[PDB]
């Protein structure tokens, strides 16, 4: 209780930024966004337009249906961070050590986490203050998000977080840099509020928070638009790792759960994992690697990935090799 438990205390960069090319990886926690309902997963609606042509030209990697860890953002995402897998993870007791995170940002890598979503869920609890962004807010409201009066809600969207994201970069030119992006995404029940007029195009949309008044067609088809501006907002993510240059860069997508949709009178998410309906444990997973890249994509295990194969990742990804994430299986290959 009173000091953390450890996990990586013999992690080691196999090699670092001053020998190399630096590495600049952004990963996007995502909301609510299930795997069925995206088109790249077979869902007969355009919901990812842009992700589909760079899947269908090689430029994307789609991992099919991962397995989320739980059910809830509270549960997910401490999870997702953790040296834990989802069989021996307590939402509980997840602040008591040390996560991925707490590693990477002590070997050197700089780290940024952005949120237009709720908070880091206790993963940025022992790093400085600075290193967390409010981007919930307008700054008026004490926040960062220069894009929120652009909807007659005034809230904040997720392509907010991506204005100034140079600054930082330029800051720790000389360092591998992750950057974390969480997103507000397909958050209900009001799916109408979570995106912008530009995206309205499965009509007619439920604009209710009574999903079980609507017809169910009408409350898909609000999941289904904020979905398209989850996808517009991964291409400009992607657009802007692609003008970094002077860096091996990534971009990794992952939804913390997935959504019911009225499935046998089923509505938003929260069901306890051991029997709650497979919508709301899948989640589609993304992999974007820039040019000349000297990352691998791993071999899909015949159980499917899952939300433990994160912090194996970005481990690799980082060249780090601890014994907490020795032989487990990650989305990208370890580099020699
Ligand atoms: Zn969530």
């Amino acid at each position: 209780p009173t000091e953390t438990i450890m996990h990586a205390n013999d992690a080691i960069q196999k090699t670092t930024a001053s020998t190399r090319k630096p590495r600049l990886v952004v990963m996007v926690v995502g909301e609510t966004a299930r795997a069925d309902h995206a088109s790249f997963n077979g869902y007969q609606r355009a919901t990812f337009p842009h992700m589909d042509k760079l899947i269908g030209l090689g430029q994307v990697h789609n991992f099919g249906n991962v397995t989320s860890c739980g059910t809830s953002t509270a549960y997910s995402v401490p999870c997702m961070f953790s040296y834990l897998g989802a069989e021996k993870y307590d939402v509980d007791t997840a602040d008591y050590h040390e996560n991925v995170i707490d590693t990477l940002d002590r070997l050197g890598v700089a780290i940024l986490w952005r949120d237009n979503n709720s908070d880091s869920k206790g993963v940025m609890n022992r790093l400085p203050a600075k290193q967390y962004q409010d981007y919930k807010n307008s700054p008026l409201q004490g926040g960062n998000n220069t894009i929120c009066h652009t909807n007659p809600y005034d809230e904040c969207r997720d392509v907010g977080m991506l204005v100034d994201l140079d600054d930082h970069v330029k800051a720790h030119a000389n360092q591998d840099i992750l950057i974390v992006l969480h997103q507000m995404g397909n958050h209900g029940p009001a799916y109408y509020k979570r995106y912008d007029d530009e995206f309205a195009q499965f009509l007619p949309v439920c604009t209710s928070s009574e999903l079980a008044e609507c017809e169910r067609q009408t409350v898909i088809n609000a999941y289904d638009n904020a979905l398209l501006a989850t996808d517009d907002f991964l291409k400009q993510t992607i657009d802007w790792l692609a003008a970094q240059t002077h860096a091996d860069t990534a971009m990794l997508y992952l939804s913390d759960h997935g959504e019911s949709l009225g499935e046998k009178g089923v509505y938003l998410h929260g069901m306890p994992k051991a029997f709650a309906p497979k919508e709301q444990l899948s989640i589609p997973a993304l992999l974007w690697l820039g040019a000349d890249t000297p990352f691998a994509v791993a071999n899909s295990p015949t159980a499917g990935f899952s939300h433990d194969a994160i912090t194996p990742t970005l481990l690799n990804l980082f060249d780090v090799s601890t014994q907490a994430t020795a032989d487990k299986t990650a989305f990208v290959n370890p580099l020699d």
